[PDB]
Parts: C-alpha cells; structure tokens; sequence
C-alpha cells in the first residue's frame, strides 16, 4: 500500500545565505507540526532532490507584473480552494478552479480596463494553522493534508512526515496540469466568456449582469473586428501560491538561482504569511526576508499602522514595488474604520505595496445547523468598503484574494441562488473554510467589475 | 500662367481586350463633355504615360474585402465630398475628410461587430452629370472641375480638355496624401476615438450618444488590457473611388495588369455608374464590363427588379461576390416599398452583390432661401428603412454611401445642431450637393451603429 | 534503518469509469498476449491502476491533437522530426539539472537541424515515462533477475531490489508528472530563446577538437539569426518552443490506467505521454501492444529492425493507420549501418504503394550496439552517423522523405559512445558510464551529430 | 502645332501664411547669397511659389520624424544607410516602369546589404524631386545655355527649351507627387516581399557572367530566409518596407515654397522630400543653402569632396547639428578612389572629437567620373567599388562606423558605367546611354555592388 522512495545517500550555499537561512529558522515558529526531527530530515532530503514546482524566471516575471499592480496599472486576482486535499486533486476539480479564475479575470479586466494578474491558491495549499489543538470532537485538530488526515479518528490525526512528500507529489501533478490547461483552448477569451453568458442566462439575478455581459461580448467582438486574432494575444499565465506555513516543506523546496545568487522558494511562485504566524521576530517573517519570491502578509483587525510599517520595512527593505502585498482582512463592519490609517501610514513611507482585499477570513460565522459559513453580502460589502477606503485616499485598490471553487457547492450563504442554512447540508465539501461556489464567484467578479467602473 | 506638358512623341493590348474596349466605347455615352476630339486625344496621350493613381494588387485586395461584405462578414462605408474641387484640394481639407471617415468607421465597426471597409469619394470625383445643359442663371451648366469651371461666367463654363490633366494632377496629389495619412498617427484607434468623445462633449444631443461613446472607449481600453498594441493591428486602408463619368479620363487611365492579363482602371480602386449614365446598352455599363475593378450602379426609384437582375448578369457574369455593388437611392418615403422586390429578385439569381444605401440623392429639395438642401432626418430615415428591408428578408445591409466633409459647413438641415434654412447662408461651400458636416456625419455613424446593434 | 521512506497511497474515491463500449473494445484488445510484462500479483496491479485512473494526466488531448497536426506536416515532407533523450530514465537521476541538460541538448540540436532542413523541427523528448525496458534473458551476468527499468524493479544488483514491485507504477507517475511539469516550465523560459540556445552551439564549436569542421555552418546559422533580428523579428514574435513527451509503451498496466476520454470526437487517449512507440520485442502483429496502439488516439510508432519484411511493415500500416491519417504512424528503422542501404528500400517501396503516408524515422543507435574489451556495452559514433547517412541515401534514391531521427542522448558529458570529435576510447568509457541501459551520445556528440545531419539535409 | 499642351495654373485662395517669427528667421537665412539659382523673373517665381504654398505635401512630418529615429540608429552603428536612384530624374522618364525598376533595384540591394551587415538597412531613394542640377559652365559644347534639370529648363538642345521657365516648378511638383504616390503604393505591394525580391537576386546570379562569384552568398541569403520561415515568421509579421524620398536641395524657390509647419513641437519641415542634401557647389558655409538647411527640421546631408578640410567639416557639424542630435547630419564623402584613404581619416578624426554623431556615408560615384574616347561621360565600376573599399578601411582603422552608401543607379539595363561582370566597354556605351546627366550603375551593376559591399560588411 506504499510507494517507497530512496533517501539520496549538493551545491553549498554562499556563506551569507546559509547564515541568514539558519538564523531565520532558529527563531520561534508557530503552528508547526510535531513530528520527529529525524523523520522530517529524511523527507526534506527527498524534497531537496525533486524537480521544482516553479522556476526562478517565472517568479521574476510575476514580480514584474505585481510591480505594475503596485503602481496602479494592473489588478490582482488571487483565488482557489481554502484547502486543497489529496482526495480532490483531480483533473475535473483542477480544471473547474482554473476555469472559474479565467472566467472571473475576463470580467475584472473589462471592468478595470487594465490587465489582471491571476494567482491561484493551488499546487501547495495543504497546510493550515489552528487556534485550538483539540477540535470540537475531542480529536487532535486537522491541520491539512501536508500534516495529517481529515478523517475524524485519532490515528488519522497523527502528524505524518510522509505527507510532506505526498504533498509535493500532489502539488507537482496539479501544477503540470495548470500549465497544460492555460495553454489549451481554455485560454481563449471567447470560450471563457461564453461560459459567462451561460451563467447570465441561468442565474436567478442574471438580468442584473446581462448588460455588462453583453458589453463584454461586444468588446471581444470589436477586438476581433479590428483584426486581433487569438493567435497573437498575451496567452494566459496562472501563477501558483499558498500560505508558507510548514517550514520543513518550504525550506526543502528552496533552490539557489544561477545577478547575485539568491534563494528562491520553488514550491510556488508567491506565498503569504498568515495571521497566526506573522510574529514580527518569528521564523516565518524571517524566512520571507531571505527568499526572493514576492510575498504577502495577512493583516487583521488588531493591526496597527505602526506594525504594518515595520512589516513593510523588513519585507521590502530595498523598495521594490510589488515585492510585498498587504492583505487586508478586517470584516465588512470594520474595514472602513480600520484600514485608512494603515494605508496612510504605509503610503507615507514611500514604499509601494499592493493593497489586496481578503473579504472572506474577516467574515465567517457558525450557522444554526452546525456548518461554519460566510454570507455573500458581507463578503461583497467588505470589498465595497475596501474600494471606498482607497478611493478616499487616492490609493490603488490592487486586488482581491478569495476562496472559491468551480464546483456548485453549498458553503457560503446568499448570492443570486439565495443559499440558506438548510441548503448548506446538501453540498458542503470543503476540508476547511466555506468557498464561494462557481456562480457566487462569478457574481462577485461582476460586482467587483462595477466597483472598478464607478 | 500655364505649366506646359510635352505630348509623348506602348504595350499593345491583347487582341480581344482591344476589340471589347473599342466596342464598349463605340456605344452611346450620355453626359460627356463636348470638346474637340483632337484636343481630347492629346490629353489622353499625356494621361496614358503618367504614374497610376492606384495599382492592381490594391484593387485585388479591395475585391477580397468587398467579397466579405457581400457575404455578410463586413460593412462598407463610402464617403467624402459630393464634388472635389481643385480649389479645395488642400491638406487641411483632405485630412478633414480622412479623419471624418476614420471617426465614423470606428463607431460603425463597434456597432456592427465586424470590419468596416473604408472607401473615400476622393482623388478623382471631379465630374458630374446634369439634367439641364443651361443652369438657372442662363449659363452652360457646371459639370465639375474635370470639365469646366464653377465661376458663373460664360468663358469659365466652356469645356476645357486641359482639365483632364489638371484633374489627374489633383487626384495623384490627394492620393499621395491619403496614403501618408492612413499610415500616420491618424490611423491610431485611440486618437481617432478621443475625437469622438470631444464630439460627444460639445454636441447639443451629446448625452444621447454618450453611452455608446463610453462603451467604445471601454472596448478600446479592454483591447489594450489584453495586450493588443497598436503596433500589431490591421493598419488603416482607405480606398479611392469616384463616379466613372468622363470616358476620355477613364480610358486614358486604363492599364493592362501583368493570371490572364486584364484591364484595370487605375484612376481609382472602385468606381460607380450613376443614374443618368447607366443605360443598359450604353458605353458606361459596357466600360464597366471590360474593367477588372469592383464597380457599383446607382438604383433610383424607377428601378425594376428585372433591370436590376440584368445589371447583375452583365456586370457580375462570373458570380464573384463583391464585384458588384447595387446602390439603393430611393428616397426615405419609398425605400421601404420599392427596395424589397429588387432585393428578392436579385437574391434569387444566386449572385451575391453588396447592397449599399445612398440616403442622400433620393432626398434633396430646394429651401425657401434658394440653397439646394437635404434634411438630416430624411437621410437617417432612409438608412433606417434600408435596414428594415434587409432584416425582413434576412439579407445583408452591406453599407452606406454618404456625402460628407470634415468641415463645419452648413449645407444639410437638422442634426443635433438644428441647422435651419437661415443658417444655410453662412457656411455653404459645396460645388454641388449639400454634404453632412463633420458633426452630422458623426451623428449619423452613431445612429447607424445603433441600427446595426438592434 | 535501511534508507527508505514509504509514502502512503491512500485510496480515494473513483471518478466515473470509462464508457462501457470503449472498455469493451479495450478488454478485447488486452485479452491478446502481451510480451515482456512484469510478474506482480494481479490484485496488486489492479489496486495501483485504480490509483492511477484518478490522477491528473501528464498530457492533455489538445496537445496530442496539435502534435498530430505537426506530424502530418512531417509525413508530407514539410517538417523534420527530432526525437531524443535518455535510453532509460531513472528515478534517481530525474533531477532538475539532468532534465534541463536533456531539454537543452534537444533545443541545441533542433536549431541546427531547422537551419539545415529549411523547415520546422518537431521536438519530441524521450522523457517523463521512459522507465521500462524489455529483456532477452531472465537471468543477468550476476545471476540475478534482470533489471526491467524503474517502473518495474531497481537497478541495484540485489535480490530484494529486483523483485517486481507494482508500487513503482505510482512512483513512475509521480516522477513523470514532476518531470513534465519542469519540461513545460523550461520550454517557456529563457531556455526557449534561439539566441541563447545558439550561443551554446558557438561555445561548442570553439572548444570541440573538430570544431573547425563545423565553424562554417555555425557562423552561417548565427548570421541567419542576426538577419531575422535585422528584418525586425522579435524573439517573442516566434512560434514559442514546444517539446513533447514520449516513451516506449511497454507496461500495459501503466498505459491502460493512464487512458482518458477526450472532452469532445470523444475517444481514448493515453495521457501518460503525447506519443508512444512499440518496441522490437513487443510488436507481435496479434499481440496486446499493437492492439493497444490501435485503440488509442495518440500518434504511435513501431520499431523496425533487420528482420522486418515489407509485408509485415504493410500489416502495421493497415492495423495502425486504418483511416489513412498522415503522420498517425511512424515507422522507425534500426537496421545497422551495414544493412540499412540494402534492407530499407524494399520496405519503403511496399509501404508507399499502400497510399498511406507514414513518417520514416531513423533510429541509428539500436542496430549499432557492441561490447568493448573493457566490458562496457557501447556504440560507435561513426557507425551511428553512417546509418543516418545510409537512411538519407535510401530516401533520396526513392523520392521519399527522410522524416526524422530518434537518438539516445544526454546533456551530461558522459563517456558511453566511442568516437566523436572527443575520440572517446575503450579506456575512456570507465570514466563516466552512467546509463542504466544503452550507451547515450553525450552532449558534444549529440550536437556534433546534429551538424552532420544538417549537412545531409543540405545536400 | 508644336506638340505641347498647356495646363492652366488657376490662382486659388491662399491658406494661412507661415508664422511671422519663423518667416522672419527664413528671410534672414535666404538673404544670404545662393549659388546656382535659376534666372527667371522674380515676379513669376513668386506667383509659382504661391501656387506651391497651398498644394498637398509630398511627405508629412511624422515620416520625417520616423526617418530621423532610423538615422539616429545608423549614426550609432546600429543600422546601415542605402541611398540611391537616378542622377537626374526627367519628367519624360517619370513613368511607372521606370519608377518600379528603381524601387525594385533598391529593394534588391537592401536585402543583400541587410544580410551582410547583420542590421537593418534604411532605404532612401533619390526620387520624387531630383530635377535640378548645378553647372560649372554657363555655355555647353553645343553653344547653348546649359541644361539645369527639368525643374529649371529642358534637356532638348535648343534655345527655346533651355530658357529658365518658372512654370517648371509646378510641373516638378506634379511629377514628384505622382511619383511619390506610386512609391508608396509599390512599397506596400507584393514588391515588398523579401522572398519575391530575393528570387530576383537568384535569377541575377544564374545569368550574370560572374554569378559563380556571388552564388555562395546568394544561397546563404536564401537559406536565411527559409530559416525565418521555418521558425514560423510570416512575411506579414515583419517591419513592412519603407522607402523614403530624397533629392539635392538646389532650387530655393521650390524648397522654400514646400515648407510647412508641423501640427505639434511646431517647426519648419521641407515637405518636398523626407531628407535633402546640399551639393559640393552650393555648400558655401555662409550661403543660403546651408542656412536653409539650418532652419529646417529634416535630416540633412552635405557632400564632402577632395578639397574639404577637417576644419570646414567641423563648421558644418556646428551649424547643422547645433543640438547634437545623432543622425540629423550626414557627411557624404566623394574623394575619388585614389584619394579617400588619405583624405578621409583627418576629417573623421576631427569631427568625432567634436562629440557629435554624424552619419559617415560614402558616395563612390561623383569623385570617379571620366570621359571615354567615344565621347560619353563615364565611370569605372572598379573605381567605384574601390572607393567604397577604401571608405571601409578608413573607418575600420578608426573604430568608426561606415554608415552607408549613396549611389546613382537605375533598374534599366543601360550602358553608362564601364566594367562590372558584363564588362561594359567604351564601344558598348553608345547602345543605351540614357542618363540626362551622370552615368548610372545599371540594374546588374548596382546589384553586383551590393554583393561586394555585403562582403565588405562581413569582414
Ligand atoms: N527522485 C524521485 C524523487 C521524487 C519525485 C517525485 C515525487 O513525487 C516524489 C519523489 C524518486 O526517487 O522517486
Ligand atoms: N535545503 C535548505 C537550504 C539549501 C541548501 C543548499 C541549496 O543549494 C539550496 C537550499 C535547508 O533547509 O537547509
Ligand atoms: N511625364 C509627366 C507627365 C505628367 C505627370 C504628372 C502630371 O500631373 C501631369 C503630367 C510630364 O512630362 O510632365
Ligand atoms: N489607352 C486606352 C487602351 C489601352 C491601350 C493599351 C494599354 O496598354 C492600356 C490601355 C484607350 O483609350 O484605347
Ligand atoms: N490523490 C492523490 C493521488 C496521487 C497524486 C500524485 C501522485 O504522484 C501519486 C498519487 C493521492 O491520493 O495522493
Ligand atoms: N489646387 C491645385 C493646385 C495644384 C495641385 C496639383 C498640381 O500638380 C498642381 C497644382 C490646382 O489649382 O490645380
Ligand atoms: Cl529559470
Ligand atoms: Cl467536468
Ligand atoms: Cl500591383
Ligand atoms: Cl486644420
Ligand atoms: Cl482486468
Ligand atoms: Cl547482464
Ligand atoms: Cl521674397
Ligand atoms: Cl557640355
Ligand atoms: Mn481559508
Ligand atoms: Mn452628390
Ligand atoms: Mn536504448
Ligand atoms: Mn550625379
């Protein structure tokens, strides 16, 4: 029942990188798995010899496009599953999520009148933090498939270092498919947009989006009338991202680039540090300072303007637009009060970060029926508030970071489908937080396109 | 006061072309100048040695694009001065007309969702027919600058064969400039469309066109957001056309192409035969049958379905879509009754003509103040009727043929500027029929774009 | 305590099965006898196939359809096929440097071949799945069950490692998908750039002992590239590099589990690769391998060695190109340099007369293998070049198209094939003989071969 | 009764005059003495200038700005300038065939030069206005006032025709605009296609008596083009052909009347052409021609013959490139093949030390003219080639850029220059000596020169 891998039995890092990497990893690290060190080492030794998920030239390219976002010349769409699972790492599922991002992106592009950088939560989003080590059933908490199992039994919840290699296998398989898919017919704007027009026809609030959908279609037809063939467009790039949480995994996937040599985390193109692991003197922030990838930090409602500035100065020490993304997650009822003084203070530093809205993690609650859930209207209202904040300051609302899937799940309440607490039981499939289903994700893109237009 | 040209003192036509050309020109020809034959010959001998205004490969290309029009895959915009004059053959004027066509074309392209073929009435529109040889002042009628002078005195109205060479000089100069202009910054869609947005801001009915103007701007911005640079578009082609009226001029500008050899009239890319010279057994129709250029015939209210068919069978004997354009000029109050049976009968033949609306020549009347004029609303209503006719039959409304200028003249009544009979006296500059000024021409394009959309 | 980590293969729910009609066709084909198959228990094989039936595919049908179009152009004399990579991939060497080196060598070869042929070169790597090999003897020189490639057992000369382990099917898939991922990343990186890739060809000329021989062509290629640039052709404005994946379809357990239905018409594609070939020891006309190739939509190839008859050749054409699709079938000649000029012409004539258009591809390696006095299995560069030379002569005489080459190469500076400008000797072989099977052309030899074939395309 | 038709020049209302400040500057410049001007009455000249002030321009400022950018690239060593066409255009020969033949020859030369130089070639024709020439003697060998070109008087050797006729200004404009129209049509026709144009270079090699000499390069160019095509470069996906117009700015009446203001910054452009040069006999440092060149925005050139000093050269640089704009000024060497290697280096060194970047262009014709024993004025192909050879040597020795050539050519198979592969003799000259002024390279000679210069660019 096991495939078995041989433990390799080789370029030394430049002395300074070895020193800084060691210092970063010696700092305290929250939310790490508790598995034996000798077993972790063996797994990392396997991962240090595998082909990388991404390569440095792609990360450099992403950095260039994120700079444009930071400068107000592009918009960032980041999205995908809350938690990828080994079980659902399948072609239909992956294609569903790629398609939903593409569908959203064309609508946002038209509304923003500028390019949309597409970053999927995919090919590595297998680890999550927990506030409690014992869950509501008295079991050790599920921390994602890189760590332990979702099944509600003790043995499955044991931390298993073999999941580090299993997670890489799943991630590299998914990434291969994402690459194949973005240079397939799935890339074509016309294909992708006719999907949106089917969505408009079947949605209960379709008549509401019909005008913009038609306008987009006429735009695409105009492009074609002017002689623009699909043969000669910017062909689709979808980048890979996840939360950099398990440092055993991230450190094993570091590779030294071939103009000074730098350390790149090649488990992804970009990674972010979450609320529970962003300790300013912690290993995760220190790890982010050593790697060359673009990075994000999640900023919740206890964020101060002063700490935001300290993240900016530590994480973008050389003033490189787009290197750092600050991901606002303040709850729809607070975003308007809490965000402006953070934005003002950071902007005064002269650094150019991307300001990205995560309207999901600040707006979750537990339904009467037991399922943890989010209301579509709160998610939409946070994005609305985020846009108001930036428009008042004249700063750039740079992007959104959403949890979505191309499946017709029943996880977040509301939308045009008016998903109720009752409906939640029928198709609740997430291993963790509730995702916008394909219709809700589409509807949000339309709604956000209008915010971009106004 | 004269430049003087030496009379050349040389490839024989294939025997069949010489025979057919001679037969065509021996047939009766209406509306020809009355100047001595020996003087005409000398002028034609000069014109037989000049560089051509157009070349065969451009005419072949136009034919390819007109085929697409005939098949329902493109739309034809034909427009420019009623009568070009030597006096106004200037850079500002020519640029004005090129700009007005470009402005109209972008709007029509967006509305049609397909390419617009642009054919200017330019670089040769120097001759006109007259129903009376003596005009309202008792003078011999002005027949255009290729024939005689506009000035109201006897001597200026004498027919002067030297105007054949003078007309070529003016035509080749204008064509040179048209070519320079269509590969200048004037070509750029963004430039051209910001003009339309200034028009929207200053028009008295601007609020009416604002929505479509914004929609176009968002379409252009989307194109740019998708990575379409102006560097890599279909760069502007504007073709040259005039009424083939003076056979001394047209025959002198024939050239034998270098896959069988054919006769091309290189005074223009396409030419049309007017109402007063379309005698079925006449020299003009017979001349049109010998040349390889695409051709049009104007069809007025006494047109029968049967005669239309005879034109089609004589002028498109080989069934080449786009070779023939049938130009409906029935008056706004008749187009709806008269056009359908012509369309039905021609369509039954299996030939594919372009159906083009000329909403001007069927709707002219004399104002109380003396000036010959047309009402904007009748012009618009004829185009509207033309579209209704085709939509009922499921045939392709292929194009419009309008008389326009990029100057702010006061020649046609109405439009958003509400030009009245009083206003007509202030800026009436046409050597012949009243042209839509730059604002009216633009407004019509918007109106026609909506017909194309509905 | 023995330097291994086990990776749980959790059972996960199955996606919908393939259509009953197509599975009916498949079962009939696979009831045919299959040579050279692993001996592992059926129940274990089934469990592992079940895992593979639900994994993300290595390739997708639209790429296969695109390859088929490019291979049609090859069959019609309008493109040239370059196929190459390791004789056997190993899991141990399935690393970034090794993959990058093989991708690089193939690109280096292709630009030289493109110039020489004055037509596009279709690039198909032996990569992301070449993990199984037949054997003639069930017992090797060490008295062990033979190594059958990493999909089946281990190279290490010990009993435990040599047992047939069906878990290696899944390990094979993990390695194929990781490699394919990287091949995709590399072909859209700076590695794709013609200028970058041809500068490497320039360093090669400067340092090769016989570089003076190739300088003329290398300079001429550089001048061609600079002309492109001078006419205003930007490198982003070219056909961006496609490298397809291929291997020998040997382990039917693996291939059948990697079958998928196209989205739609709908039919079976083997998504473990873009194209696969059938080997000399598994091409029985009524065997399971040919039957499997009949059922799949991918372009396929069949190796043709010196025992081939024109009649059997014709039977392959009738079974595997029944719809007369140009380029769907490639016939790969491996007759030895001393036999190709005699044995190939009758095969070609007979196939051409069928009215089908196959690709005629030259494998100049597998017919020219010998053993050194110092032990190592080896091939002579000159014999390899000479078979391709003879292959061109055959087609030139017949007015037929020499479609392409199929070679075993690596971007490593190994010492596996004798000869080349480096004059690799029998003594030298012991330095870096790293192949887990047949001797490969090293990076210099492979690049030197491309220059030589470029000259053969120019005459 | 004498085979002429008069074309009325109707007076038409004037458009707005040029700005007063700019006309003030112009008047100050044109008060300077002007050599070689027609003697026609001032009042008639004025009337004709008034007509020309309102005609559509020959060129537009955006094309001139684009040329200036391409000429900057030449000045910096990143492109090569090809300038060529008739020594004198005549109204009688300003026909479609003749224009097409000259455009064709220039394109044929440019593709060969592009390959050889491994960089873009800027194509500037001597066309659409080269209708005026200076003379040394006011009385010719027939006892007549000298022919001054068709803008001024008639070639025919009779008194009436030789009188200076200001109507010829308008006839010149009519002919320039007709020619420019056609040049524009031709450069966006199939004549633009690299393949078409290079096939002509292939026929030329096959039939030239010394074609064996050029076959290698011709084949190599063809292989480069086929490589482009093989890498997927479609001919519609290239920089579509631009051919600019130039002539010697000689008749100040014509040039000043063709001045226009750019739309906007705003400044004077001479829209009778894209670029104009000042000749050897009108380049007085304080004369009207240099002053006129100062005032206009177009790129300009100055001919530099064997009397030139480094100091005067430097004065041209200071007057005509006062803002240090690379490529705004071209210095055109015409020192004779026996003198260029001695006379050019001191001029170059001195100009380079100024810190300005001019274009160094070689005119290998006007310094190598002699008369045959059979009467005809002529030039030797070998002397022409040799000046360009010597010009390259000068720049190679100095590390400076040989910017381009300026040659007199036609697409006609005339017999005007001795030598070339056809070995044109003194006897042969009488067959087709058709130039109204200096002897031109015929189509074969001009194409042969391009191969030879291509080799000089390759070394
Ligand atoms: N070198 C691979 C290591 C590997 C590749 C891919 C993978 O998913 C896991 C492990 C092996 O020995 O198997
Ligand atoms: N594998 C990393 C550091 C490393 C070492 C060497 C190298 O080339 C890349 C990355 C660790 O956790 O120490
Ligand atoms: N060959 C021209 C003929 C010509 C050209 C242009 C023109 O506008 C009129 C006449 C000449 O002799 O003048
Ligand atoms: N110039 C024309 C006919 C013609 C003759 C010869 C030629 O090459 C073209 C056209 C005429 O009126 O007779
Ligand atoms: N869903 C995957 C199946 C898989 C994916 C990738 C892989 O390399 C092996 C197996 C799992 O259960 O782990
Ligand atoms: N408006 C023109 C001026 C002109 C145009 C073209 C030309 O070749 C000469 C003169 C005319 O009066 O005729
Ligand atoms: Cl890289
Ligand atoms: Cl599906
Ligand atoms: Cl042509
Ligand atoms: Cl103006
Ligand atoms: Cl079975
Ligand atoms: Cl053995
Ligand atoms: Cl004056
Ligand atoms: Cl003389
Ligand atoms: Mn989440
Ligand atoms: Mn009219
Ligand atoms: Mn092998
Ligand atoms: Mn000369």
């Amino acid at each position: 029942m096991n495939w078995t891998v041989d433990i390799p039995i080789l370029p030394p890092l430049p002395t300074d990188l070895r020193t800084r990497l060691d210092a970063a990893l010696a700092k305290p690290a929250a939310q790490q798995p508790t598995w034996p060190a000798d077993q972790a080492l063996a797994m990392r030794t396997v991962l240090e010899s595998v082909p990388p998920v991404t390569v440095p030239s792609e990360i450099v390219r992403l950095q260039e496009q994120l700079a444009q976002v930071a400068k107000g010349e592009a918009f960032l769409l980041q999205g995908g599953d809350c938690a990828e699972t080994f079980m659902d790492n399948t072609e239909p599922h992956i294609r569903g999520n790629v398609r939903a991002l593409l569908q959203m992106a064309v609508v946002l592009t038209y509304g923003a009148s500028m390019p949309v950088v597409k970053v999927a939560r995919i090919a590595g989003q297998y680890a999550k933090p927990r506030s409690a080590d014992i869950d509501a059933l008295g079991l050790r908490s599920y921390r994602g498939d890189m760590i332990n199992g979702f099944a509600p039994d003790a043995a499955a919840r044991e931390h298993d270092p073999s999941r580090l290699v299993r997670a890489y296998a799943n991630a590299s398989a998914a990434m291969n498919l994402v690459r194949a898919l973005t240079s397939s017919g799935l890339a074509s704007l016309h294909l992708v947009h006719d999907w949106n027009r089917e969505f408009v026809r079947t949605s209960p609030a379709g008549a509401r989006y019909e005008a913009l959908a038609t306008e987009i279609d006429r735009g695409l037809r105009f492009m074609s009338a002017c002689g623009v063939a699909d043969r000669n467009l910017q062909t689709a790039e979808i980048y890979a991202s996840h939360e950099a949480l398990v440092l055993d995994y991230e450190r094993a996937m570091l590779r030294l680039s071939d103009g000074e040599p730098q350390l790149f985390d090649l488990s992804a193109h970009t990674v972010w540090i979450g609320e529970r692991t962003r300790q300013i003197d912690g290993a995760h922030i220190a790890f982010a300072q050593v790697i060359a990838n673009p990075v994000g930090v999640k900023l919740g409602p206890n964020m101060t303007p002063e700490l935001a500035v300290e993240y900016v100065e530590r994480l973008d020490p050389h003033n490189k637009p787009g290197r750092l993304t600050l991901v606002s997650r303040m709850g729809n009822h607070k975003v308007r009060d809490l965000l402006p003084p953070i934005v003002e203070k950071v902007q005064a530093t002269g650094h150019q970060v991307i300001w990205q809205c995560d309207p999901m993690h600040g707006n979750t609650h537990e339904s009467s029926t037991g399922f943890k859930t989010r209301h579509f209207d709160r998610i939409v209202d946070e994005v609305q508030g985020f846009f108001e904040v930036h428009r008042a300051l004249g700063t750039h609302p740079g992007g959104i970071h959403v949890e979505i899937t191309g499946e017709n799940v029943t996880e977040c309440l509301g939308g045009a489908q008016d998903i109720s607490e009752t409906d939640l039981a029928g198709r609740y499939e997430t291993a963790c937080d509730p995702r916008l289903n394909t219709q809700q994700s589409l509807e949000l893109a339309f709604l956000v396109a209008e915010m971009l237009r106004d």
